């Protein structure tokens, strides 16, 4: 009938109950971790504070000293780097403020994980993401190259490209705000490369687009091809580069030569419009940029194998 | 000299072990709470299996049985309304699992804000931010309809419009997430509108764009506005709508009318696209599906004051 009904809600009461009793420490315990937050927050200005007092200290002894006044100075810089290592380790784990992009797309919003674990899982997934697409796109592009030629498609692919290239700049800035910092080229990057797809979004299907379409189509199926075989470098050292890097100079100066083809077209025929400027410029300074950060990083790890 | 580098060094030092000493702690308790988070997730277990599973009961106690059986399937459900209503509350202050498209876009990090007070926090910002931009919109429309004619400037409204609709799906998809559900039309109507501004953005600037174009520019306009003085009512309550309807009703039929000159307007002159009719139609929906959830909706609102 229904006693059995009876007899589960008389179990599942003293049941929920306990549960509300773990309920009530769970919030304590909640409330306990935000006022210790607070209470870190202190940790967070003297790491800064003394910190860069110590820092302007060391920076007022370089005049020349005393022997004494050498050494002190020496002891103090062989300390302030672990000092700094323990205090970044430290500051690690704390929920941080957000920056101003992620703000004013995502409100003010915590998304630091505070977890090892967290972080690496969140990496392997910023990869496998960027990987599916990767795929994708280099399928995409081909087809529009290839099977047949039609605007439509060309409209499509170029809204696809913008929505992953927003996409990623997301992405990688809440992973700069969680853990290791890639502040660099690698975020003007994307946002260079959306705005090229924008002002190529708008081409008056003239003659200049049946001359430029099948260079940039070619060029975006081998720039995807590159970012398919980043992955697997990543994954898996030094040995490594030594293969990539051909291709990686193979795609700067293909890049580069469509900027140049465009930024000449300009010249010739019985008109233009001003798009084939404003889309040459972004491919130009996206050569410019990429062949010197990159050129630049290269160095900068020869020059740590050198000592 | 630099004695005075050694005396903070010196206090420095006790101070930072004793904050290593409450980072120890305070590391102690997050494991502490992720693992009762860990437990309370039984908590859930129980709340659906065996809530649902009272349900189905009471839903096979519908058939006719003796008057005990009525009078117990009443208490029932006099009891199921707050046993819902009270595991709920519980459920409302623990972390999340992401849905699907907050997923596909951030990856898989938790948002949620277990705090009352930040919720209505985070929804004050989402009201600003909204508010902010509705007067830029309207700014930017105005200005790009009356004080010059120009095809850029179209391609840049268009642009600023699916960006902002994209942020708002971003946005309220993590309102959603985090407190209140709005789940119905109001999701599908940012994904239908920014298709719109899509298919907009590629029009060939023939003729049947200067034919179009004054109408969008005055309807985009007119939009900002009942967005713009839609905030007002959601600060300050019955006697608001007194008001509004007429201005609700105004809007949706502007766009009705836009609707319909297009999907005509596609039928006499010497040729056209096809983006007549993929923009037309965006429009006839939106019209349908924003006129029928009003309305349904203020009926709702009608009946509950009716009883």
């Amino acid at each position: 009938p229904l006693g059995d009904c009876l007899r589960d809600w008389e179990d599942l009461q003293q049941d929920f109950q306990n549960i509300q009793e773990t309920h009530r420490l769970y919030r304590l315990k909640l409330e306990e971790l935000t006022k210790l937050q607070n209470n870190c927050t202190s940790s967070i200005t003297r790491q800064k504070k003394r910190l860069q007092e110590l820092a302007l200290a060391l920076k007022k002894c370089k005049p020349s000293l005393p022997a004494e006044a050498e050494g002190a100075a020496q002891e103090l810089e062989n300390q302030m780097k672990e000092r700094q290592g323990l205090f970044f380790d430290m500051e690690a784990y704390l929920p941080k403020k957000n920056g101003l992009y992620l703000s004013l797309v995502l409100g003010n919003v915590n998304v630091t994980l505070l977890s090892k674990q967290a972080k690496f899982a969140y990496k392997d997934e910023y990869e496998k993401f960027k990987l599916y697409l990767t795929i994708i796109l280099i399928l995409i592009s081909f087809t529009c190259r290839f099977l047949l030629n039609s605007r439509v498609t060309d409209a499509a692919f170029n809204f696809l490209l913008v929505w992953y290239y927003c996409t990623l700049t997301i992405r990688e800035s809440i992973l700069i705000n969680n853990g290791s910092r890639i502040k660099g080229w690698w975020v003007f990057h994307h946002y260079v490369s959306t705005f090229l797809s924008g002002v190529m979004l708008t081409w008056p299907d003239g003659l200049m687009y049946q001359k430029f379409r099948n260079q940039f189509l070619s060029f975006s199926m081998y720039q995807s091809f590159v970012q398919f075989l980043q992955y697997y470098y990543q994954s898996g050292m030094w040995r490594g580069l030594t293969f990539l890097l051909p291709f990686l100079f193979f795609g700067h100066f293909w890049q580069l030569f469509n900027a140049l083809t465009l930024f000449n077209l300009a010249q010739d025929p019985q008109c233009k419009e001003w798009q084939v400027l404003m889309c040459g410029f972004p491919f130009l300074l996206l050569f410019l940029g990429n062949f010197f950060t990159t050129l630049r990083v290269v160095h900068h790890k020869f020059h740590s194998q050198r000592h």
